[PDB]
């Protein structure tokens, strides 16, 4: 699925993403838009080898398990693949365990170099909550 910005907004509110760790629901909205242009099917194969998946683009080495990751962990305890799914349960759930592994958000690079410092309400205005 290719969300909508509102679309998203919502969803990411419902699973409990609003100030999870303090991080407003804009940054996760301009998170997802600079990943995965919002396409929960959105793939983007790494030179180690690694894959990122869905629409936050988690990566294989560390949090899911795509089979073909040499050396890697999986510490979402799930398939690459549930991370693809027009549901973004499985992302939400395991964005929320990689925001607490100490860098916060700064663990996605679209975040840091194109959310960071900005007025990320932009992202979440004309969208009922
Ligand atoms: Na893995
Ligand atoms: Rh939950
Ligand atoms: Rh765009
Ligand atoms: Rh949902
Ligand atoms: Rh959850
Ligand atoms: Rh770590
Ligand atoms: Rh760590
Ligand atoms: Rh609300």
């Amino acid at each position: 699925k290719v969300f909508g910005r509102c679309e998203l907004a919502a969803a990411m509110k419902r699973h409990g993403l609003d100030n999870y760790r303090g991080y407003s629901l804009g940054n996760w909205v301009c998170a997802a838009k600079f990943e995965s242009n919002f396409n929960t099917q959105a793939t983007n194969r790494n030179t180690d080898g690694s894959t990122d998946y869905g629409i936050l683009q988690i990566n294989s080495r560390w949090w899911c398990n795509d089979g073909r990751t040499p050396g890697s962990r999986n510490l979402c305890n799930i398939p690459c693949s549930a991370l693809l799914s027009s549901d973004i349960t499985a992302s939400v759930n395991c964005a929320k365990k990689i925001v607490s592994d100490g860098n916060g958000m700064n663990a996605w690079v679209a975040w840091r170099n194109r959310c960071k410092g900005t007025d990320v309400q932009a992202w979440i205005r004309g969208c009922r909550l």
